[PDB]
């Protein structure tokens, strides 16, 4: 989609 699993660490 657009990184997702990635924006999971972000928060």
């Amino acid at each position: 989609g657009s990184n997702k699993g990635a924006i999971i660490g972000l928060m």
